[PDB]
C-alpha cells in the first residue's frame, strides 16, 4: 500500500534553464542585424527518464536513459521530443565499467563542450571552424560507446565508434571512431583525444578528417581554477586537396564564498589549404562571467562575450563554405538560471 | 526507505480531452465541403510537468513548468512535444505576486480565449477578423509576464512584454506589449485590456496594431451566470493605411444540480479602411452547449454550433487576406469529455 | 503524507528496445547498396502514460492513455512527441468490455503485426504486397473501437471504424470499418478478420479495398507453439479496374528453459488485374531467431532474415506503384534487448 524507491522503475530528471540573451550583431547589413539581434529567451530546460534493472539472468546491470531536448531555445519554434539528448540502453560491471548503444556525446565533442565551451565560447570552438568533412560528431545517433572505470583512481577512457549522418538514414556510410584518455594528477587533470571521420560527403568529395585534442584542467585550494586546451584538425578530400586548422580554448576562473568569476578565450587560426594560409580565416571570442551558487542544486549567472568571426571562404565547389561566421560577428549579454532535479 | 510529498521535485499533470467534432461546410464547392467536413476526433489532451524550489539563498520562491502541446487534434497529425503550451521558469513572492519567463499567454490573449471564445466561438473571436497587421499574439514564446497579487481581495493586474514570431527565429524585430486588470464588485467581475504589436511585417509594410478590451463577467445565487466582451481593434501600415475593426462576444449560462445550459454568440462587424467600410467582412457564431458535472474533475458535453463567415478582402498587396472564413462557413455538432489531475 | 498507489492519477509505463541490424542490400546499384545497408541501431524505446478514474455520476470507468513514439529508430532521425503511438480515451464496464475514441490499432492490423510480422516478416507481410487503394490502416487516430469481452472464456470480437488519413487533416472524405474475432480451444486459438477501406485517392482515382484474414495459432505444453495466417487482399478502382493479391505468414517456435527458438517464413503471391497475373510481383521472407529470457521483464535475441521481394509494376497512372520492394532485396543479421515497465 506505501510506497518506496523500488515501487518504482524509472526516475523523472530535469535540468531547468533560461538564459535571456541580448545580442548586437555587424554583419555588415543592417537588416540583417536587426533581424539576428535584439533580444530572446533561450530555454534550454529538458526532461529525462531513465533507470537500471538486474536481470536475473545476466550478472552486468542493465541501464536505460531517454532525454527530452530543449524545450524552447533562442533562435528556434517551441517543443521537443523525448530521445533528442543522451538515450541509450547499455549495462554496466565494476571491473569493466559501462557500455552503451544508442545516441551519446563522442569522446572528443565532450572534451569540446566541457570545460572547453563554457562560457559562450561554442560558435568559435565547438561548431566554428572553417575546415571541410566533418571535424568530429557531437551528439551522436548509431553509437556505440564505452567508458572504462577509473584505474587506481586517476586514469580512465572513453571510446565510441559509430554511423555518420547520413548513414543514419540509409542515405551514405559515413562513420566515425574516437577515444579520449584523462589522468589525475594532484590538483590537475590531463586530457587527450582523437576523432576520426571516413566516408564524409561535401562539397562533391568525400573526405576523410582526424581531429586531435590535448588539455589540462586545474582545482587549486586558493579558489583559482583553469582549462586550457590545443585541438590539431586534418582533412584530406577525394581529389587530392588537404586542409588544417588549430585551435585553442582556455578559461580561468576564481571562487570565493557563493561566487565563481570567470574569463574565457577562445581562437580558431588561419586555415591552411595545400599548404596555403587562406588569409581572414581565423575566428575568436572573448567571454566574462559572474555566476552565484544561489543553492546547492541551482545557480544565477551574467555573462558578456565579444565574437570576432573570419571573413569567408569558398569550399571545394567553388561556393561559399557555412561556417558560425557566416551571419556575422556579434557581441551578447545575458542573464540566466539553471537548476538540477 | 517510504516516499513522501518531499520525495520528488516535480509533479506530473494532465488534461485529458476528447471531442468528436461532424463539420457540415458549405463553401461554394462541393468537394471541398465533402474534405473539410465530416467526423473527426479532436483529441485535446496534454501532459505537464511542474514544480517549484525555495533557494537557500534568495527569498522569492523558483517556479517552473514545462507543458506538452495536444497529442492530437482534429485536421493535424499524432504528437506533440514537450514545451509547445505554456513552458516557463519564474519567482514568486506574497508581496509582489508572480514573475515568468518563457512562453505564456499575453494579458489580452488570456480574456479573449477564457470566458469569450468559449463554446467553440474562437473561429470568431479568438483567432477571426480581418484586420491586417497583427491583433495581438496568443501563447507566446519569449515572453516576460508579471501577475500581481489580487490588491484588497478585489484588484488583479497582469502585464507582458515580448518578442514577436519573426524575432523568435531571429528573421525580424517584431515585438508587443500588453496589460489587462480585473476589479470584483459584488457577483461582477470587470476586465479589460491592452496589447500593442509593433515592427510586424505583413503584404509588403511594416504594421502597429492596438487592440483594447472591455468586459464583465457574472455570478449569480440563482444558477444564472454571463460574460460580455468588446474589443477593438486598429491597424496602422507603414504606408499610412488605417484600418479599424470592432468585435463582441457574450455569454449566458444556466447552472441547476450536476447540469450547465450555455448559449454563446460573437461577431466581428465590418472592417473600414482609411475610414471607408468594407462591405460583408463581417463573422458571427451562435453555440448553444449543455454540460454534465459527470465528476468533481471531469465534465461531458454537447455542443452544436453555426459559423457564418465574411465574404472575403485584399489585403494592401492586392491579393486576398487570409481569415478563418477562408475555407467556408460551417456548422458543427460535437460531444466531449475532459477529465483534469 | 507518505504516498500510496492512490496518491497519483497516473502511471508511467515503459517499453525500452534497442536492436543492432547489419544490413546488406543488393538492389543492382552498388552505390544504393552502400547508402541503404550497413550497421544501424534500431533504438524502439518509448514512454508512455495512462490512467483510470470512476467518475462519481457514471457507472463505466473512464480510461486513458497518451503512448510516446519510437526514440531513435534505424532509418529516422532521434525524438518522439507524446501521442504518436496508441493515444485514446474511453469507458469500460464488465458486461461489454471497452470502448476506446482516438488513435488505435485496427482489428485487422493488430493480428497482421502480431503474431503474424514477428520476426522480421513485416517487410513483406505488414506494409509489404503490391495492391492498390489502402489494403487496411494500421494504427489510425480518429477511430472509435471496442472489445468485447471474453465470452464464455473462449470468444472474443473487436470492432472499429474510423477517418481516413486524408479526412484527418480535413483533405479527403476516406473512411474505413473493420472487425476481428478470435476463438480460444485448447491449446489452439482460431483468427478471422475483416477491413474495408472506402473513399481512398491514389493513381488519379477512388478505391475500395476490402481485406480478409482467417489464421490460427497454438501453443502445447511440449514447447511447441506456431501460428499461420492467410490474406486476401481485394481492391476495386473508380475506372473500373480490379485488383487482387493474397498473402501468407507462418511461424514455429520451440521454447526450452529460458530459451526460444523460432523460424518464420511469410510470402505475396503474384498480383492479379482485371483476370491477369502481373509476373514477378511477389515477396517473401525467411527468418531465424534464438530468443533468451534474461528475466521475467526482459529478452535479448539474435536474428537473421533474408527479405526477396517483387521486380515492380506500375500503378494505375501509368507511374511506378511504390512497395517495400522499391529500394531492393536484403538479408538482415540483429541482435537485440527488449525490457518492459
Ligand atoms: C593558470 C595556472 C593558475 C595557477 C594559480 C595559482 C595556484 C597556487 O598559487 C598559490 C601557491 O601556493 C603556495 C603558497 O606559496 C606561498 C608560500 O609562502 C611562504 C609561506 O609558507
Ligand atoms: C598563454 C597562451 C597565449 C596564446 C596567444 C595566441 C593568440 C592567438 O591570437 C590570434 C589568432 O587569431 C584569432 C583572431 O581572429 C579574429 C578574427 O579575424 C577577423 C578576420 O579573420
Ligand atoms: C473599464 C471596465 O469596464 C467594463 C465595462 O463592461 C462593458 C461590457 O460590454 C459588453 C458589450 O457587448
Ligand atoms: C448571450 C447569447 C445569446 C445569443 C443568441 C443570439 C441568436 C442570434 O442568431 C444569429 C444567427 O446566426
Ligand atoms: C451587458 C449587456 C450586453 C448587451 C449585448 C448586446 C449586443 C448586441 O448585439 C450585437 C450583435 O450584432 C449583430 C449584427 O449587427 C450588425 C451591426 O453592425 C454594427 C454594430 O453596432
Ligand atoms: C448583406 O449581408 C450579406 C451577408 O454577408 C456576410 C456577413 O457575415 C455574417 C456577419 O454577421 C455579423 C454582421 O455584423
Ligand atoms: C500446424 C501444425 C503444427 C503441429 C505441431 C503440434 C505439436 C504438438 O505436440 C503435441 C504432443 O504432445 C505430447 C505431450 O503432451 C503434454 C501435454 O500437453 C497438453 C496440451 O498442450
Ligand atoms: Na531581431
Ligand atoms: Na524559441
Ligand atoms: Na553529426
Ligand atoms: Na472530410
Ligand atoms: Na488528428
Ligand atoms: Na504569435
Ligand atoms: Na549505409
Ligand atoms: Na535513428
Ligand atoms: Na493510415
Amino acid at each position: 500500500e506505501y510506497l518506496t524507491k523500488d515501487s518504482f522503475s524509472y526516475e523523472v530528471y530535469g535540468i531547468i534553464a533560461m538564459q535571456a540573451a541580448y545580442r548586437d550583431y555587424d554583419s555588415g547589413d543592417a537588416k540583417q542585424d536587426d533581424n539576428l539581434g535584439g533580444m530572446q529567451l533561450n530555454n534550454e530546460s529538458r526532461i529525462g527518464f531513465r533507470g537500471k534493472k538486474q536481470f536475473a539472468n545476466f550478472e552486468p546491470t542493465f541501464i536505460w536513459q531517454i532525454e527530452g531536448g530543449y524545450v524552447d531555445p533562442s533562435f528556434g519554434g517551441e517543443g521537443a521530443g523525448l530521445g533528442e539528448r543522451d538515450t541509450f540502453v547499455g549495462f554496466e560491471s565494476a571491473s569493466w565499467g559501462q557500455v552503451r548503444l544508442g545516441r551519446v556525446l563522442t569522446p572528443m565533442y565532450e572534451l569540446v563542450d566541457w570545460p572547453a565551451s563554457n562560457p559562450g565560447l561554442g560558435d568559435v570552438y565547438d561548431w566554428g571552424g572553417a575546415i571541410g568533412g566533418a571535424k568530429y560528431q557531437d551528439r551522436q545517433s548509431n553509437t556505440i560507446r564505452w567508458d572504462s572505470p577509473m584505474y587506481a583512481d586517476k586514469f580512465s577512457i572513453d571510446a565510441a565508434v559509430g554511423a555518420g549522418d547520413k548513414a543514419g538514414l540509409g542515405a551514405g556510410d559515413d562513420y566515425w571512431g574516437g577515444i579520449a584518455a584523462h589522468y589525475k594528477l594532484g590538483p590537475l587533470q590531463l586530457d587527450a583525444a582523437y576523432e576520426g571521420n571516413r566516408n564524409i560527403e561535401a562539397e562533391g568529395q568525400t573526405w576523410e578528417n582526424n581531429t586531435y585534442l590535448v588539455g589540462v584542467q586545474g582545482w587549486f585550494e586558493n579558489g583559482i581554477s583553469f582549462f586550457a586546451q590545443y585541438k590539431y584538425m586534418e582533412a584530406d578530400a577525394s581529389n587530392g586537396v588537404n586542409e588544417k586548422q588549430d585551435a585553442m580554448s582556455a578559461g580561468l576562473m576564481y571562487t570565493t564564498g557563493d561566487w565563481q568569476y570567470k574569463l574565457g578565450y577562445a581562437a580558431n587560426f588561419d586555415l591552411e589549404r595545400d599548404g596555403k594560409t587562406l588569409s581572414n580565416t581565423s575566428d575568436d571570442v572573448v567571454s566574462a562571467q559572474i555566476m552565484y551558487f544561489v543553492d546547492p542544486s541551482a545557480v544565477l549567472y551574467a555573462r558578456a562575450r565579444m565574437n570576432d568571426f573570419n571573413e569567408g571562404l569558398d569550399g571545394l565547389d567553388d561556393a561559399a563554405r557555412w561556417t558560425s561566421g557566416t551571419n556575422g560577428d556579434y557581441n551578447e549579454y545575458s542573464v540566466g538560471v539553471e537548476y538540477y532535479f
